[PDB]
């Protein structure tokens, strides 16, 4: 679909809250891509993603697999701290013939078989083995890999996103001296050229940087989420109103400055979701009714007028 591309930023802010800059600049690599401008034997795109934990990285990922492949299931994520023993390659690609695990396949190529048209995230790729990179570089240069089964792997379709902790210390300190996006990138790059060479980071459609997420931002996000869980209640036709303190008291537990906004889910299922369960079951809400949800001394209320 073409203007799905021409307008892909406002696509993938449907679901993604603030980190412009980094959508701007996928969406931008997405589009030269298609334009049909750079190399038809190497993957759509490669990107960096730097930055603070649960800022939006993975949700992005999921949101441009979405997008492009029609549903989230198009990501494949593949933790490289899982994959730094040397003995890796094989869980990666598979075990060679005659040895256990062999008809398994492996992780990687597997996913990537049956799913052509996917999103593959890479998290923490400075702590994968150099064997596992040289897997890495070979995605980025052949566009394709081969299992131990010796069945080509296609990986034209696809759309790399390699993600680290490295250099988010320094674009912390970048935002508190209130430098510009465009100097955090470059500072954060010398910092990059001293744990990977410059070889590597060429073949990289762009480097990514994230922010930390804004009082703003926060609730933006648990608006989204409390759009979705509208959806559902919808259906039993209940509706679900949130006083700001309420909005506001989800915010303050599902963020800190260290795990981003990853608390957020489970936040929601304890103080909202759960309870919200126990007054349908009561029979305290029924269907066709408004809830009204607010404050109270111990957590969130729940009335009906
Ligand atoms: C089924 N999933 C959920 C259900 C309820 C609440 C959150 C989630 C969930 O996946 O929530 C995710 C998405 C959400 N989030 C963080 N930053 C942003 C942003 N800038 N824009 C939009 N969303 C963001 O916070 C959670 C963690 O973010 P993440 O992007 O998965 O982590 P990381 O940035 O480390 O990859």
């Amino acid at each position: 679909e073409r203007e799905k591309l021409l307008r892909l930023e406002e696509e993938l802010h449907k679901r993604v809250v603030g980190q412009d800059e980094a959508i701007r600049a996928v969406a931008d690599a997405i589009r030269r891509a298609r334009a049909g401008l750079k190399d038809p034997n190497r993957p759509i795109g490669s990107f960096l993603f730097l930055g603070p934990t649960g800022v939006g990285q993975t949700e992005l990922a999921k949101t441009l697999a979405a997008t492009l492949f029609d549903t989230e299931e198009a990501m494949i994520r593949i933790d490289m701290t899982e994959y730094m023993e040397k003995h890796a390659v094989s869980r990666l690609i598979g075990a060679p013939p005659g040895y256990v695990g062999y008809e398994e396949g492996g992780q990687l190529t597997e996913a990537v078989r049956r799913r052509p048209y996917s999103v593959i995230l890479f998290d923490e790729i400075e702590k994968a083995h150099p064997d596992v990179f040289n897997i890495l570089l070979q995605i980025l240069d052949d566009g394709r890999l081969t299992d131990s089964h010796g069945r080509t792997v296609d990986f034209r379709n696809t759309v790399i996103i390699l993600t680290s902790n490295l250099g988010s210390p320094l674009i912390l300190e970048g935002l508190q001296k209130g430098w510009p996006y465009e100097r955090i990138r470059d500072e954060v790059f010398k910092v990059l050229q001293q744990h990977f060479r410059p070889e590597f980071l060429n073949r990289l459609d762009e480097i990514v940087v994230f922010r930390p997420l804004t009082k703003e931002q926060i609730r933006q996000i648990v608006e989204i989420q409390l759009s979705y869980l509208r959806a559902r209640l919808a259906e039993k036709r209940i509706s679900l109103e949130l006083t700001e303190a309420a909005k506001d008291f989800l915010a303050e537990r599902g963020y800190d400055p260290v795990f981003g906004a990853r608390p957020l889910r489970r936040v929601i299922q304890r103080e909202l979701e759960t309870p919200l369960a126990q007054k349908i079951l009561a029979g305290e809400v029924k269907e066709g009714d408004r809830v009204q949800v607010d404050v109270g001394p111990a957590g969130l209320v729940f009335a009906v007028p």
